[PDB]
């Protein structure tokens, strides 16, 4: 029948998130003022609401100098911090980190290492067997903010850090930096489960609709993901008055940018008799760029194969009359887990027909409310209500499909 999925209230609470919030780094005050406000907004749609909490790793911030030239820095989930006073030793220029790179002059000294070719942890654990007492990664790449090295959930020993290229181009013709990085411990995140029951059906199937609500530091997270969040949020609203004998666990799940940590928490806490009864995930990660050139709909499965999500998805997109959208491999989203558990799963999101590319905005203070387009919610929003309808109408992953940005 009718599902009045309404894109003005998705932009509303993208502007809540983005705007009124900010950037929602993993475990800090603004990812919590966000989990309030979707908690409140989920129990206004008559949903039973459950705040789960979940620890997440130390978070390290600091600083960077050399020459009275300071640097701005991102540090590498996982790496070491320094001693209040900072870390001061020689620069080593070890190009692109593999092991021929690092002579025996690499030992005691700070390893700069151009972005490249291999993944950041794999530079950092060859700088650490290398002696190195801390490492700096440089982007390749120009960009608004210096890259994060993300270290594929790995431990590393010595401080890792991310800067901007024309930073470590400056740096390479240095002596000596000097680092001071301090880590915040007992950070914890949280997920928003608000769940639609069915009153006299035991043991219902679960359809599971989700969405991440952290954004990376310094992006306001208008697209990546706000709009996901915000589709899932209508789409509760829009369903809210829809009989269904499915049990619907709508998801908001925290620290996805850290590696999925929200939804790996969940499904590894589900019972075996929840993960039986468990029938499809669908979740929304970059559902409204007004990015021109995004135009296809995308539906990745881990594995690009079809699956229960594919066929609703393609009943779906049959009814409303969309013809592009398109199955894909892809990972690096929380319909991950649920893959991993059995379960049927799919991550919804724009990509640029000719490549599946997304914005030049994502992971970068641009990706604001500025470049959300309405009708892209919409349009997403419509395809997946009516995709969900469809579902509950009554008649190991590797490294670089789990991460974001590992080299
Ligand atoms: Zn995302
Ligand atoms: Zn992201």
């Amino acid at each position: 029948r009718e599902l009045p999925f309404k894109a003005k209230h998705a932009y509303s609470t993208i502007s809540q998130l983005s705007e009124a919030i900010g950037p929602r780094i993993a475990g800090t005050a603004a990812e919590k003022k966000s989990a309030l406000l979707i908690a409140s907004s989920m129990r206004k749609l008559k949903l039973d609401v459950k705040v789960q909490r979940f620890n997440i790793p130390d978070r390290l911030e600091g600083t960077l100098s050399s020459a009275g030239r300071d640097i701005l820095l991102q540090a590498a989930s996982g790496s070491a911090p320094t001693e209040e006073q900072g870390l001061t030793a020689p620069l080593y220029n070890a190009g692109l980190g593999y092991q021929k790179d690092f002579t025996a002059d690499a030992k005691g000294k700070i390893a700069l290492i151009s972005r490249g070719d291999l993944t950041y942890y794999e530079k950092a654990k060859n700088a650490e067997a290398a002696g190195a007492k801390a490492v700096i990664i440089y982007n390749n790449k120009e960009s608004l903010v210096p890259m994060t090295p993300n270290l594929s959930g790995n431990k590393v020993g010595i401080p890792v850090v991310g800067i901007k290229k024309e930073d470590g181009e400056a740096l390479t013709q240095q002596k000596e930096a000097t680092l001071k990085l301090k880590a915040f411990t007992n950070q914890t995140s949280q997920n928003i489960i608000g769940i639609k029951k069915p009153k006299n059906i035991k043991h219902p199937d679960i359809v599971y609709v989700t969405a991440h609500y952290d954004s990376v530091p310094f992006s306001p997270g208008a697209n990546d993901n706000g709009s996901g969040t915000s589709v899932m949020l209508e789409m509760a609203r829009v369903l809210k008055s829809v009989p269904s004998d499915k049990e619907i666990r709508f998801i908001a799940f925290g620290a996805e940018e850290l590696g999925l940590l929200g939804s790996s928490h969940y499904v590894d806490h589900l019972s075996e008799k929840e993960l039986k009864r468990s029938e499809v995930n669908f979740n929304l990660d970059m559902v409204g760029t007004s990015w021109e050139k995004a135009s296809e709909l995308y539906v990745n499965t881990l594995d690009g194969q079809s699956n229960y999500v594919w066929e609703s998805s393609r009943t779906a997109a049959e009814k409303i009359g969309f013809d592009s959208l398109s199955l894909t491999q892809g990972g690096s989203s929380d319909h991950v887990p649920f893959h991993e558990a059995g379960i049927d799963s799919a991550n919804f999101i724009w990509g640029d027909p000719e490549t599946e590319e997304v914005e030049p905005w994502y992971h970068t203070p641009e990706d604001s409310i500025e470049h959300i387009s309405k009708e892209r919610l919409q349009q997403a929003g419509d395809l997946v209500t009516a995709a969900v309808y469809e579902a509950v109408k009554k008649e190991k992953a590797k490294a670089s499909d789990i991460f974001e940005d590992i080299k």
